[PDB]
């Protein structure tokens, strides 16, 4: 019987931006690294085996993503606009949604493998992944009400690499966005400014 296995796994580092004294008609812009590392898988669907001794082979498709959010909410209640300035390689899809940007990079497909493998790692297990991708180049965009004073701003984000099993050769599958769209965002950036006259 014909098998299909998939693995997210996901990357999760804490890093900050200082915007420093901003003004409502300016627009701070910031850069998101992939930072390669230890990852914890948070999500999988698996039918296949979970092991692979070596002896048979099976064919790998591994798909990169980026998944981040469109607004996110100041602690006073005031939405901050997220907006994709310079995307690199990475492919920007499903646009039509209204909370998050997906980005997503296919970089291996169709790979017969025989190497020994865990086909299908568990919620809650590690690995490290040494992959780079391209940054991703965001702008800010303030709302003019938006009131005077210091803000700390947490934005929260997915990154990581889901990985594809499967027993035979053309097999293709895509995490759906709207389960993309609810992974563990265990990436935070925090965004540091002062909102001036
Ligand atoms: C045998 O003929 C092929 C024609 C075109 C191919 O395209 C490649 O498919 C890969 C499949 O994993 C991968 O596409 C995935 O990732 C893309 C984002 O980078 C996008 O999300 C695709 O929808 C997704 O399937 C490569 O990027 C494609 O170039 C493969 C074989």
């Amino acid at each position: 019987m014909a098998w299909n296995n998939i693995v997210f796994y996901s990357l999760g580092d804490v890093n900050s931006y200082q915007g420093g004294n901003v003004v409502i008609t300016q627009r701070p812009q910031f850069i998101t690294s992939w930072r390669p590392g230890i990852a914890t898988v948070t999500w999988n669907q698996c039918n296949g085996p979970e092991f692979a001794d070596g002896s048979w082979a099976y064919y790998r498709e591994y798909i990169a993503w980026v998944v981040f959010p469109k607004k996110v909410m100041t602690k006073n209640g005031y939405p901050l606009f997220i907006e994709v300035h310079n995307k690199g390689s990475w492919s920007e899809e499903n646009t039509g949604d209204n909370d998050s940007y997906f980005f997503l990079k296919g970089y291996k497909w169709d790979q017969r493998a025989f190497d020994t493998a865990n086909l299908c790692q568990k919620p809650g297990e590690t690995t490290r992944l040494t992959e780079k991708f391209d940054d991703i180049i965001f702008k800010v965009a303030l709302p003019a009400d938006l009131p005077l004073g210091d803000y700390s701003v947490t934005i929260p984000y997915t990154s990581g690499i889901q990985r594809h099993f499967a027993s035979y050769l053309g097999a293709r599958f895509k995490i759906p966005y709207n389960v993309a769209k609810t992974l563990p965002r265990e990436n935070e950036m925090l965004f540091l400014f002062k909102n001036i006259g």
